[PDB]
């Protein structure tokens, strides 16, 4: 029958988001379960890896997001078309994820952790928009001619930046129109109106 | 015919290496071009999101290292032989190269560079040795019953890490035994014995 999910992360968006989105685009149920921060040290130690988010499917436990999202959408049509297409997926995927975990953001000195967040907002993340809205041009979605996850990611990890950065997009209308897009589709916009409300 | 294959990267094993054992593995025949980094802002403003490394594949340009060697893994023995292995195959790899991208590899000031590797490799390197010894167990292959790339990339991450730590799996005969295996493959063992000798 079914393959029984279960996915298990902080309650944020954050790196399980990706995961999210492909849930609900591809209409599969699953298990959102959320921790809190003051139960992870205990959690943390039972996990092969001990990090998060996991997946765990019928009884078998699997980690890193995006391994997991591509692992999700192989064989669909959130995939490349090509197996080229594939790999510019993956490439932009791989180029969005380095700069988002660039962020320290689990620095415990608060002083060092804004002091690095407002430099790579200042100087790393406009010259990278500027990477993105070339790479774009004038096309309909980042890779190929129909939506894929990296799509997503691309909105999902502009959302992030945005909160921290408010005109980060200001200069990028076609990113921006992108991102509607992405909302817009209406999986994705539904699971937006009913997920629960945090601030990253 | 082939395609015509050419890989641009600095003089050193770096975040090429893994797509150089591929090319050795599948014994495909590549050009691997090393730029000098005086070589490398002339070609850097050339490319998209000027990193390296990148893979021309019959002149169209593919970027991002992990997203290349999974391209040129597709539908080979290296890949893993189901779904769910493909799944652990990336999860490994990207645990891999998280750690890998923590190391601050171009920092200018000599100094804060070696505390923070001496922190890494001191109160974090241990832990995911530990990891994944346990996640190998008495197993041949970090992944499935036969090879993976994630085992060349476990020896080649780990080539890395026992430069600037030389003890690191004096309590790991396991890990050890893995990275023999690597180095024994023939197309493997040929490729160390004639590629450049460089630090990193
Ligand atoms: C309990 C403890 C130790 O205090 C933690 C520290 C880290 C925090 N963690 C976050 O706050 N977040 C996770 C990363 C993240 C956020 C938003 N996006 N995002 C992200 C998305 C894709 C890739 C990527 F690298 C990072 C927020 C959560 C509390
Ligand atoms: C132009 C400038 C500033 O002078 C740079 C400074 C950093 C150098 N860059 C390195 O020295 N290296 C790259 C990363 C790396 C090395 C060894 N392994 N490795 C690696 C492998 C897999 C994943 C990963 F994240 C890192 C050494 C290249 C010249
Ligand atoms: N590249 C991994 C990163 C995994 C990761 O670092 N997750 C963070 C939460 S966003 C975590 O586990 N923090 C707690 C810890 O490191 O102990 C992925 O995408 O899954
Ligand atoms: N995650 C990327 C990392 C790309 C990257 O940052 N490469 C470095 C060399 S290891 C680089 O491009 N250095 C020169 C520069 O960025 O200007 C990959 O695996 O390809
Ligand atoms: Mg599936
Ligand atoms: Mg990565
Ligand atoms: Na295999
Ligand atoms: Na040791």
């Amino acid at each position: 029958g079914m393959p029984n999910y279960k996915l298990t992360y902080f309650n944020m968006r954050g790196r399980a988001e990706i995961i999210r989105y492909i849930f609900a685009y591809l209409d599969i149920q699953y298990e959102d379960h959320r921790i809190e921060q003051a139960d992870w040290p205990e959690i943390k130690s039972t996990l092969p890896f001990g990090k998060i988010p996991i997946l765990e499917v019928d009884g078998l436990t699997l980690h890193q997001s995006l391994a997991i999202a591509r692992y999700l959408t192989k064989n669909t049509d959130l995939a490349g078309n090509t197996e080229m297409e594939q790999c510019h997926v993956d490439a932009i995927v791989d180029t969005l994820d380095d700069f988002m975990s660039c962020f320290p953001w689990a620095e415990k000195k608060q002083d060092v952790k804004e002091q690095m967040f407002n430099e790579l907002l200042t100087y790393n993340a406009p010259h990278l928009m500027q990477d993105l809205d070339t790479y774009l041009g004038g096309r309909e979605w980042l890779i190929g001619n129909s939506v894929t996850w990296a799509d997503f990611y691309w909105e999902i990890c502009s959302t992030t930046l945005l909160v921290f950065k408010p005109d980060l997009l200001d200069n990028h209308p076609r990113l921006v129109t992108l991102r509607k897009k992405v909302q817009a589709i209406p999986a994705v916009a539904n699971w937006i109106k009913r997920r629960p409300q945090t601030k990253l």
